[PDB]
């Protein structure tokens, strides 16, 4: 075994240390002074991990979703693609960029390697099982759509994307910058534009939504704005869905009817809770008498923070996602909140994200795929 880092130690370039149950390389030769808090997960300048001393498009029926940052950020730089663990199912590329009016274009971080290496990189993901999607989020997630040009932009130049670089698909990350409100042209013209390139690409099309949930199940309670303002794009969507995996963080608690309260978030009644709404569906507060029809249990998810870095609140622990999924597929360890039937088939469980799981030792995707992997 690799000896444990800790503070005090003279390391040199090169020395292997073991943190978090993980390894990490030094990079520079130096001393982790006391008090400093130089530890590997913290300190990417001085750390880089490893070392040693229906019918939908068919993927992993319990699986674990992450996003790959195409950025360097304070997780570290980007990384090689080919170096993502196995404990990923779905491997979500963050992000492309939008490039107006409705063009979207993507750039690959050269810390990744070359575009023909990551080119490879996607197929042998892919020859183990694993999907590989772009996203479409992040610094430059405003996507406009607000009249058929756009639209079409959209479609053609993500057609390219996908066909050249040999995404299964497209998550969409997008709604804080493009002006997803009840009403707006953008929620009718997504569906279209979406469906569009799908028809292009055919049948092996991937589609994941990743919206935060005072735009899906903020719905019940409230509609107008933001609220609830995702729900007919996601309807309109549900025989294309691949996996919704809503973001229960960053927002607060949430109002389902299965408590007289709201959901704390953290809790494991909020992920199965909000899970529940989207399966069994829920009056939404239209003013008429609307209502959100469920999806299946395999088109559906839940996010989560991966760590203490990757959100402001909603933190969970790896036990935590554990009670809240045998909770959904079993209905055993179910907390105040528990399902009407078990959904044996329930999609499971997305983070932000997969270089902040790297960066803090696989303490989430370690303990999580081996959960749903039973
Ligand atoms: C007993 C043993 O082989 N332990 C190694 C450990 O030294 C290494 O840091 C880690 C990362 O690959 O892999 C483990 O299997
Ligand atoms: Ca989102
Ligand atoms: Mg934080």
């Amino acid at each position: 075994a690799c000896p444990g880092w800790a503070e005090g130690t003279a390391y040199k370039v090169g020395d292997v240390v073991s943190y978090n149950n993980a390894n990490y390389t030094a990079l520079v030769a130096h001393t982790a002074y006391v008090g400093a808090n130089w530890n590997p997960a913290a300190s990417p300048t001085l750390w880089t991990p490893g070392g040693s001393c229906g019918n939908t498009v068919p993927f992993a029926k319990h699986a674990l979703v992450g996003y790959w940052h195409n950025f360097a950020n304070p997780s570290g730089s980007a990384f090689p693609l080919s170096q993502v663990s196995a404990d990923w199912d779905v491997i979500v590329v963050a992000f492309a960029d939008d490039a107006g009016n409705g063009n979207v274009s993507f750039t690959l971080d050269p810390a990744a390697g070359s575009a023909a290496q990551f080119i490879q990189d996607i197929r042998a993901q892919q020859a183990k099982g694993k999907k590989v999607v772009l996203s479409l989020g992040g610094q430059n997630g405003s996507v406009t759509l607000n009249n058929a040009t756009q639209v079409q932009n959209f479609v053609n130049s993500l057609y390219g994307i996908l066909t050249q670089y040999g995404f299964d698909g497209i998550d969409l990350d997008l709604e804080s910058g493009s002006g997803i409100v009840v009403g707006a042209p953008v929620v009718s013209n997504l569906v279209s534009a979406v469906k569009q390139l799908k028809a292009k690409i055919g049948p092996n099309f991937y589609l994941s939504m990743a919206p935060e949930h005072p735009y899906v199940q903020g719905g019940f309670v409230a509609y107008g704005g933001n609220w609830g303002a995702y729900l007919p794009i996601i309807d309109g969507l549900r025989d294309d869905l691949s996996v919704i995996h809503v973001q229960y963080y960053n927002n607060g608690g949430l109002y389902t009817p299965y408590s007289t309260g709201v959901l704390a978030e953290g809790s494991a009644d909020m992920l199965v809770g909000g899970s529940k709404m989207l399966i069994e569906g829920f009056p939404i507060a239209n003013g008429a008498s609307g209502s959100f029809k469920g999806l299946r249990p395999d088109q559906v998810a839940f996010g989560v923070p991966s760590g203490r870095s990757s959100a402001n609140s909603g933190f969970v622990t790896a036990d935590t996602v554990a009670k809240a999924l045998t909770c959904l597929t079993t209905l055993q360890g179910c907390g105040s909140v528990k399902p009407a039937q078990a959904y044996p088939a329930f999609r499971g469980v997305m983070t932000w994200s997969i270089n902040w799981d790297r960066r803090d030792g696989y303490t989430f995707s370690r303990p999580v795929a081996a959960s749903l992997r039973q």
